[PDB]
């Protein structure tokens, strides 16, 4: 899974 927010979210 992940934690941290991922660069750009748009994507």
């Amino acid at each position: 899974g992940v934690a941290f927010r991922a660069p750009s979210i748009h994507g």
